[PDB]
Order: structure tokens, then C-alpha cells, then sequence
């Protein structure tokens, strides 16, 4: 979508992984979907550091809303929950020199069970948006035949831009056609949005992510070619900080959506986040290499039958990461090879450095072996400069 | 096994599912299967507080002998690996009030390629382990046949005895045989074993963890009965602090071991375990109910359609520990009922503590409702005792 915006994938915080649909304020008040509990992101997003990196979205998923319209045929938020209304609460936001972004269905009613955003309320809902100060907005689709979604993700890239407020649009259209051609047309979805769900929802698990990966990277020529500045592929939120993954496995999923130039929306609480956690996602080299400007979405380049795989993506100042990942469930392994075995130029040289170590090599010739120790579930990531 | 030993299940540490058959002690010094390796996790019982908590077991598995009998046909140590052979260990071990324990195999050669103990080896190797200062062995059965095992396994117990010296006899003769009855005979293996290992062997993972969770309270019923003082089920090494468990993941796995009454035995390196792992393994009253003198190994009790399951286990002293285990992926969940919901004594009241968080009710009455508050992939866990 050419509207100036996402020119590198979105970076931010997004509430639905962690806190779904809890409404219960009475006994959840700080775990419930409310104004405060968007506040308070911002405000730890705005003072621990989070800012100065490139977080800037706080966004609001679905269960936000009143469970009607009201009598002018508007969308409101719920009154108990969102006492000030949402042009507050962006106006709190943006006094941080964060943004914000919200949620809507294109359909009878979100998943949720709130109201949806029928055809007919498209322009109105997008009016609404804008009016309320929103900067980006994710667009689901339950509730929508392939008809209605077809007529109306287009129809929304329309009214957002009429209402002269950029936003960020995130389409969640392709996943529910099932997330590959022909049903799903990626050039068209690259001039309408800005990012878009391709996948099933990421659930708080290690297989989770696995099935994530395995899907992306099975199907990855007809998705990695379609992803660029301005419109990214989505392969849903980090889960980085919350309950089912390990310390090696939170590092394998930023070193795969890395890799996957996938927009980089946390949806952890980030006030009892872990120190370990919050280090994996301020790494600034691993943020540097998911935000380059070329965005050209890398791929899986070998699986061995040592159950190691090994992923590639091209960047900006002729450099290019690499993410060895290990899927055994034994030990430590060591994984042997070379740059020249893994594709790179004839008698080149590069300065290699470790993403998450720091350590560095100063001048890996191709053609010389190399070695690299690789924990279960695990990855070790390289950034590598050529020399000349 | 009436040997006067492991009259509660044992605990201690052991070296294979972290460390395996790693013998690069040259590029892996502190991790490869060598003396010092024992020596040292010795000392981490010794000094970080394991012992005093009951930890006293120290044990050898696969990969540490030569690649061949001496020519008196004896089993030797690698000498490269164990230059001070295994008696000076475990004078070590002993020196420091800890026991130390060693690897066989009733077959001719170990899983991992090593000399094995055929049935004209088992009362010299009895002897050898005895005249060393062993104090515990585990015969694993890899390479000898359901008829070899049969005669074998009945066979070690009795050469150990005739050593007179006591050692406790873990054997994974169940395992080889499908674990099940008819082909195995828990009663007999009582008679014979201090612990057997039933099922597949534990590896890094989550999925690896529930597999065998769901395989033995699958089958509880023909393994629950023949659980006891002196004669325990083994669903193998407890895997916190290592790759591939989560927090609450291995909060989890220490509580359902601790239900089935299964040995203690860790398998991660002492010497760099974080804070969060230490005092999951080091809980006092979650190793009083592991060790709860009546050895009645618990079960799962209910399996609710919300992915919640409920386990038992009846305790000394009239008491009884709970364990409400979620296996949902979406978010902490709610969980309510009663005692008497889930069978408790009609009018009765209970003084209930929360083994993680130290969290004490007074006073609950059986026909109370309650509600506790489990995350994914973890457990909420109760220790209760009646009042009068
Ligand atoms: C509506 O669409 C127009 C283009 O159709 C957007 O204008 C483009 O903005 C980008 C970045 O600001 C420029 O690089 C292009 O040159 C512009 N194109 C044209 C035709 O001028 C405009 O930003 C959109 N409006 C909103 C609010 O999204
Ligand atoms: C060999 O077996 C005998 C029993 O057959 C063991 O002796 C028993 O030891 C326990 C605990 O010390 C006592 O409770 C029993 O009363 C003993 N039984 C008998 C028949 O005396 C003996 O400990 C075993 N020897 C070794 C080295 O394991
Ligand atoms: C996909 O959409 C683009 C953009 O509208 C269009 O040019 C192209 O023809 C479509 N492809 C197919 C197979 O319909
Ligand atoms: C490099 O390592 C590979 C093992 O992956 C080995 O086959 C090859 O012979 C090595 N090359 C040299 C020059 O040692
Ligand atoms: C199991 O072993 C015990 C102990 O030797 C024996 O008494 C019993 O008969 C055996 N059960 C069967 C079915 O063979
Ligand atoms: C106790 O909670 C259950 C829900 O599990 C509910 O059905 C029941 O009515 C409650 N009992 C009382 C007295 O509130």
C-alpha cells in the first residue's frame, strides 16, 4: 500500500495473544481489555526503552467495543471499560510519540461476538477511526463471504484514505481464503494493505510457532517474493515474555520473524516482562536486520537430516543474515560447514558477527570450514559484512 | 526390592539427558562424560544446598567405560576420561555424604555402543561395581532378548545382594518389553527392582514431557498399584533447567512427578542453572509430598473438556496433594469447583497451601466453591490437611 507508511515492518505492541478477550475488570483490572491497560503499554513502551528502538504501535485488538452501535449507527467503545472514549486514549498515546491502533471486522460481527463492519459501515467506521486520532488498524474477517471480503478490504483501503489520516492497514483477508494462490492474489493484497495475516492465529506454544515457521517457509515462493516496504507479510504477533516458550525458543522465533521481515508486535505484559525476555526483544543489531530498508523477505535455504535448518535473507550494504536453527531434542550440536558451502561468493571475506553473543569473526574467508554450537530449539544468528 | 534402600523415591542427579554420550572432552571439557564432570556436580550437590534437601545421588550413565574389557574381562573405566578410576570417585562422592551411581547393560552392548553385561558377566560385574564403592545402578537393555532379560535382570538383583554390599538396583527391563501387562509383570518386578524405568526415554521438550505424562496416566491403573516403598515407576530425569522447557512448563513437570511418586533424579548442569530452575527442584514441601513415607503413587482424577486436568495423591498424616494442570494455549484460566466436587469428605474443612506461592486457606470447607487460576502449561498445586 503506497501511502507513505510501513516503509519497515510495524514495531509496537498488540494486546490479543496475552490478553484476548478478558473483560472481567472487576477481577482482572489490570489483565482486562481497558483504556488502562493500553495506558499503562504506553507508558512502559514510552519509559523502558521500548520507544528509542522503533516500538511505536499500541494497539487495541478485538472486545473493545459496546456490543452496539449506538443510535447513529457508529461504532463506540465500551463505556465501563473506556470511560474517556478512544480519541482520548490516543491523545494520551500520542503525548508519548507513540501511535495507535485498533480493530474492526470486515463482517457481520468479529470473532469476537462485537460489531462488525459491514459493507455499508465501511466509510463510516473509517471516518470514525480517523476522527478518534487512530494511526493503524487491523481488519479481520468473520462473518464475510470471499464476495463481501473481495468488495470490502478494498473498499476500507479506500475510505481510510479519503479521510487524508494515514494509517497503517493490516489485512486479515488472505487467511480466511486459506493463504495461497489462486484464491489468494499477493500483488493485489501489496496494492491495498500494508501488512496482512496470511496465517492461522499464533497460540502460546512451541508447536505453535513450529507450525507458523513450517507453513511460511513450505509455501515461501508464493509469499517471500510479495513482501516489500509498504506491505509485508504477517505471521502474526510475539509471543516473546509469556508462557510457553522457553529462553532458547523465544530466541528462535525473533531470529525466524527476523528473517521473515515480519512486523515485530509484541503481546506480552511489559510490566512483569523478564529481564532474559525483554533483552531478546531490544537486541538492536537483530531490530537493525528485521527493519532493513531493501525489505526483502529471506528464506529457508537447507534442512538436514541432522535436523538442523538454515535461513538466508539478503540486506541492505551488499550484507546478509544467517539463522541456524536446530530442531533436535538431544544436546548442544555442532553444525559444520562453510560460506561457500551455503552459496555465498568464491575466495571472498567477511566480518561476521554473532546477534546475540556479540562475538566476532573478523574475516571468515568462504571457503573456510566453520563451526557453530546450536541448543535444542535454539538458533545461532550471524550478520555478515563482505570485505574489500 | 526389599534391600532396606530407597524406601521414598530417589534423589540426586544423573548425566544423561543433558550431557549424553559426549566424550569430546577436548572441545567440551565441562561437558563431555569425564570424572570431573561427576566431581563437580558432587560438589554443586554438596555446597548449593541439593544435599541437605535430599539429593544425595550422584550417577554415571552410558559412554564412561572402555571400549573393551581388560584382559581379566573386567569392566574398566576410559582411561583418558576416568584417570583415577571409579572407586577413587567414589571415595570423592562418599567423602562429601553423597552416593554415587553407575550405568550397565544386561545385553552385549550398551545403547550407546559400549562393553555390555552379558549373563556370564552379571556376577563379575556385581562385584566390580560392589568392590568400587557403588551405591546405585541402573541396567538398561539394549541388545539381549526378552528371554535373556527374563533370566538377567532376576539375576543382577541377586548378585548384587551376594556383594553385600547394599545398591540401589534402577532396571529398565519394563521399558524393552512395551511396559504393559501381560508382557510385564509388575509384581515380580517389585521383588526385584528399587525403580524401573516403564517407558520411552525423556528428551528436551515440551511434547516429550506430555508424551509421557499421557502415557502413564493412560495406563495408571496397571502401573499405580505397583508403586511403593522400596519398588518405584520411573518416567525418567527431570528436565528443569535445560533447553527446551518454559517456566511454567517445568513448575509443571515437578508436580506431576511428584503425584507419581517418581524418583528426583535431575539431569541438567548444576553448575549453571538458573535462580527460577534451582528453586523449582529445590521446594521443601514439594519434595515432602514426593517423599511422603506411604509411597501411594496419585492419578488423574478428571479430564475436563476446558483442557484442565486434575490429579490426586493421598498422603501421610491423613493429608492429600491436587495439582489442576492446564494444557490450554490461549491464556491463565479460571478453574472452579469444590472438594466435594472433586470427592472430598462431606463436611469437612481443610487447611490448604499452595506449594509454589506459600499461599495459605485456613479453613476451606468441602462444599465450598473455590476457584484457582492456572496458566498455560503450568499447574496450580495444593497441599491439603484435614482439620478436627
Ligand atoms: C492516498 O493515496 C495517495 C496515492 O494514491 C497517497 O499519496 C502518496 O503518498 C506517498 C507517501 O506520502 C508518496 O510517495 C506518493 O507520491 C503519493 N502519491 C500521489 C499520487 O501523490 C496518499 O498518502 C494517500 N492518503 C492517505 C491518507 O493514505
Ligand atoms: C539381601 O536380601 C536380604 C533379604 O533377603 C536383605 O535383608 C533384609 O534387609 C532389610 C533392610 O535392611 C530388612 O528389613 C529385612 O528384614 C532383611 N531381610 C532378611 C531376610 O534378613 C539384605 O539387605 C540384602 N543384602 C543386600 C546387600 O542388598
Ligand atoms: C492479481 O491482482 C493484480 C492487481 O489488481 C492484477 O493485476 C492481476 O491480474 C491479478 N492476478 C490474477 C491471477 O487475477
Ligand atoms: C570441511 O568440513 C567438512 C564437514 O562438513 C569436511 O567434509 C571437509 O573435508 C572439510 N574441509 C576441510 C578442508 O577440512
Ligand atoms: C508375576 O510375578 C509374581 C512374582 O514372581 C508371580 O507370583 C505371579 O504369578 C506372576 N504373574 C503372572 C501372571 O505370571
Ligand atoms: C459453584 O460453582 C459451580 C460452577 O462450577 C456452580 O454451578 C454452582 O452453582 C456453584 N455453587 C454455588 C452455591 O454457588
Amino acid at each position: 500500500l503506497e501511502n507513505g507508511l510501513a516503509r519497515t515492518p510495524p514495531m509496537g505492541w498488540l494486546a490479543w495473544e496475552r490478553f484476548r478477550c478478558n473483560v472481567n475488570c472487576r477481577e482482572d483490572p489490570r489483565q482486562c481489555i481497558s483504556e488502562m491497560l493500553f495506558m499503562e503499554m504506553a507508558d512502559r513502551i514510552a519509559e523502558d526503552g521500548w520507544r528509542e528502538l522503533g516500538y511505536k504501535y499500541i494497539n487495541i485488538d478485538d472486545c473493545w467495543a459496546a456490543k452496539q452501535r449506538d443510535a447513529e449507527g457508529r461504532l463506540v467503545p465500551d463505556p465501563e471499560r473506556f470511560p474517556r472514549g478512544i480519541k482520548a486514549l490516543a491523545d494520551y498515546v500520542h503525548a508519548r510519540g507513540l501511535k495507535l491502533g485498533i480493530y474492526g471486522d470486515l463482517g457481520r460481527l468479529t470473532c469476537g461476538g462485537y460489531p462488525g463492519t459491514t459493507l455499508d459501515r465501511v466509510e463510516q467506521d473509517a471516518q470514525t477511526f480517523a476522527e478518534w486520532g487512530v494511526d493503524m488498524l487491523k481488519l479481520d474477517g468473520c462473518y464475510s463471504s470471499g464476495k463481501e471480503q473481495a468488495q470490502g478490504y478494498p473498499q476500507m483501503a479506500r475510505a481510510l484514505n479519503a479521510t487524508g489520516r494515514p494509517i497503517v492497514y493490516s489485512c486479515s483477508w488472505p487467511a480466511y481464503q486459506g493463504g495461497l494462490p489462486p484464491k489468494v492474489n499477493y500483488t493485489l493484497l501489496g496494492e491495498i494493505c500494508n501488512l496482512w495475516r496470511n496465517y492461522d492465529d499464533i497460540q502460546d506454544s512451541w508447536d505453535s510457532v513450529l507450525s507458523i515457521v513450517d507453513w511460511f517457509f513450505t509455501n515461501q515462493d508464493v509469499l517471500q517474493p510479495f513482501a516489500g516496504p509498504g506491505h509485508w507479510n504477517d505471521p502474526d504477533m510475539l509471543i516473546i515474555g509469556n508462557f510457553g516458550l522457553s529462553y532458547e525458543q523465544s530466541r528462535s522465533q525473533m531470529a525466524l520473524w527476523t528473517i521473515m521481515a515480519a512486523p515485530l508486535l509484541m503481546s506480552t505484559d511489559l510490566r512483569t516482562i523478564s529481564p532474559s525476555a525483554k533483552k531478546i526483544l531490544q537486541n538492536r543489531l537483530m531490530i537493525q536486520i528485521n527493519q532493513d530498508p531493501l525489505g526483502i523477505q529471506g528464506r529457508r535455504i537447507i534442512k538436514e537430516g541432522s535436523h538442523i535448518e538454515v535461513f538466508l535473507r539478503p540486506l541492505s550494504q551488499a550484507a546478509s543474515a544467517l539463522v541456524f536453527f536446530s530442531r533436535r531434542t538431544d544436546m548442544p550440536f555442532r553444525y559444520t560447514t562453510s560460506l561457500a558451502k551455503l552459496g555465498f561468493p568464491m575466495g571472498a571475506a567477511y566480518e561476521v558477527q554473532d546477534v546475540y553473543s556479540g562475538k566476532i569473526i573478523s574475516g571468515l574467508k568462504t571457503g573456510d570450514n566453520f563451526t557453530v554450537i546450536i541448543n535444542p530449539s535454539g538458533v545461532v544468528m550471524w550478520y555478515l559484512c563482505p570485505k574489500a
